[PDB]
């Protein structure tokens, strides 16, 4: 039975980051922006049922539903060429153009005032859906309605599903620039909050981080939120590389997830991409290339107190793989201690070889991309928990909470998601040691 | 395991002579100004991962670090044809251009303003290098930059790293010439001390020597000092020669200086290199030459009154050479004495025997060079003492030390190593006695 996931794109920076992910599936699947196959992609090898579904035209439609508070981004992704691509009876637009207001609880309270139509389209989904394996909630932390209204889906969810996983592609906002929301720090604790009791995987994509990989890495000197989403599109794509194409292996959601997350708390995964560019790749100098810190496009502190450690290492790698270069790299790896692993469990590090799609052009003969769980994301909870606590402190930004009736009385759940956030940087760091 | 080695190139001289010494090695192993391997040098039988790193491109990239505290010769290297060879990430340049002005305690406090660039470069390398050997600064004693930062550097090396070897390329001003900075005396004092009390051996390069071996072997009317370094840096590809090649005996470093220096504060070499031109030599015919006065690369004062004498030899010999027309050549020289040695020690005289590369055309069947340990270095070391000396007593072009930290209340620093390169001296002599 086929594994069916359900994603959903909230908000403007969430629905863009979506139709450009579906783009992406679409060039690798050979889909046209009409839904149509390419001639070339006829008699493609990739398994398109985990993530799209088939039309009765041989239309493979993404099972995707895009939620947004203002009409203007669906109606600029409605305009696209890829139109066809996600059937449009999943989009919904709220004719109050208002939003949430990069305020958590304006977009709980949206969440609040749209679950009969929210939960009756991801049930008309789920029961459009044969084999639906779980959903993929892709939201930006930083939003209005991806924030607010993204915790209130996550315990709508949470309720709802009690048997489906959920897992988000977390757009977490950039660490490095002032935040013209001085309470986004408590925005980001209280959705941090729900991740850490009501979701199953948050992965933290940090604008600050990317735009510095983009001008260090990518030489784009001021790079643009397109940009930005770009590289988050791709990172995305090769997320679901083990989904579009067929492999021996943890072919399977669940047993990535069992390999990859030992402990349920401890479920913040770091990312790593390779090539990251605008030279024959042996094994051993993929591998090398995707262990160096300058490659990864997350902005973690580097606490130099914690002694951070690696839970788990994916290593999947596309192309003109040798499996005896693979296991000389793990061999070499190992025997010379390059990555420090959790002291208190062996290390679960596998590597996939797979080969490309062979109807989307790879400039490189052989890419890989690294997934670590590694305790220096405490650093970026610690950061997030400072400022939480630089805000509170201030009680910044609390009139407008006030207003909320989750913050009409006080902030304590913003405060509480502070404290959550702290004990999950402490927890971090004790994985640390 | 790889013997990595890191080449400091050190203010104006430093820079230029580690440029130079990169040329050389580059056209020796036949890699191209971006680090690419040239197709013709494939096949190189040079050990590249003790002198260069490999780039993800597969670029062979030198292990050396340009620090200088004026930019002028930084942007030099930059403007060159080998700007790509350098890692961009190890080159740390002190934003204030304006150097040391040949002043040993403006090169002091350069070194003390540019620390922290430096010390992050030599940590960022070692962790880079899989089994550092160690550290070769290139730098002149008498000029500013060169001089203090270079001290600074011997220094700051042999605290870190204080079982590692350090060697230095250090260049003795011109005894003939008024030196252009009236401290000039001094700043040799201070790095003759550093050298005495912090390296393992100071292979002394004296311009005035270099220049009398570019006019009267070279045919150069009026030597320029880049004719100079290019026999410099002749000589530092002759050097790395061992490396280079792969033989049987004597592979490491640590061999070499425990088969030449036998009293550590006895570390001053002399240097010397043959052909020195613009038939097929014999070993015989290679021993001749290097007993011949002609041949010495060192402008050694003939003190009447000093008898010095040759401590060691080491002739490393390159190209098509009989093995037993070199045992006849030891014996030839044994049996003619054309070498006086210490007469308390076994008489140090190694012979080398090397195959040149495949990839330079070599004219000659036969090149030499010359490591000699000659208790006349004495008679340089106690010229730069006399040359101290005759500027403290002057007070000379002390204006500009005090106007350094190190200078600015007393000039302790200038006794000490006056007090350092005695001990020298007096140590050299009793090593003669």
């Amino acid at each position: 039975m086929p594994r069916e996931i359900i994603t959903l794109q909230l908000g403007q920076c969430g629905n863009q980051i979506g139709f450009e992910f579906w783009k992406q599936l679409c060039a690798e699947h050979g889909i046209s922006p009409e839904g149509i196959v390419e001639e070339f992609a006829t008699e493609g090898t990739d398994r398109k049922d985990v993530f799209f579904y088939q039309a009765d035209d041989e239309h493979y439609i993404p099972r995707a539903v895009l939620l947004d508070l203002e009409p203007r981004v669906i109606h600029s992704i409605l305009n696209s060429p890829y139109a066809k691509l996600y059937n449009p009876e999943n989009i919904y637009l709220s004719e109050h153009g208002g939003g949430a207001g990069n305020n958590w609880a304006s977009g709980f309270s949206q969440g609040e005032k749209i679950h009969e139509d929210i939960f009756d389209i991801i049930d008309r989904e789920a029961d459009g859906s044969d084999s639906l394996e779980g959903f993929v909630l892709c939201h930006s932390i930083a939003g209005g309605t991806g924030s607010g209204l993204g915790s209130y889906l996550l315990e709508r969810l949470n309720d709802r599903y009690p048997k489906k996983l959920v897992q988000t592609y977390s757009v977490f906002p950039n660490q490095d620039e002032m935040s013209d929301v001085v309470v986004q720090p408590y925005n980001s604790l209280l959705t941090l909050k729900r991740l850490t009791q009501n979701a199953d995987c948050v992965v933290v994509l940090d604008n600050t981080a990317l735009n510095r990989i983009a001008t260090d890495r990518l030489h784009i000197q001021n790079p643009s939120f397109s940009q930005i989403n770009q590289l988050v599109s791709t990172i995305m794509s090769a997320s679901t590389t083990t989904l579009r194409y067929p492999g021996y292996m943890n072919n399977d959601l669940i047993g990535l997830i069992a390999s990859l997350i030992p402990t349920p708390r401890l479920h913040f995964l770091m990312t790593g991409y390779t090539p990251l560019t605008t030279r024959k790749t042996t094994v051993l100098d993929v591998m090398r290339r995707l262990l160096q810190p300058k490659n990864v496009m997350v902005s973690t502190g580097r606490d130099r107190q914690t002694n951070h450690c690696y839970i788990a290492i994916l290593n999947i790698i596309q192309g003109e793989v040798d499996p005896t270069q693979v296991h000389k790299s793990l061999q070499r790896i190992r025997e010379r201690k390059l990555a420090n692993f959790i002291p208190w469990g062996p290390a679960s590090i596998q590597v996939a070889l797979s080969r490309k799609s062979p109807y989307l052009p790879s400039a490189h003969r052989v890419s890989g991309l690294m997934m670590a769980n590694h305790t220096s994301i405490s650093s970026l909870f610690e950061s997030s928990c400072q400022q939480y606590d630089k805000l509170r402190k201030r009680e910044a930004f609390l009139e407008q909470f006030r207003k909320e009736d989750i913050f009409k009385e006080n902030f304590d759940e913003l405060d509480r998601s502070r404290e959550v956030v702290q004990e999950l940087i402490d927890e971090y760091h004790a994985a640390t040691r």
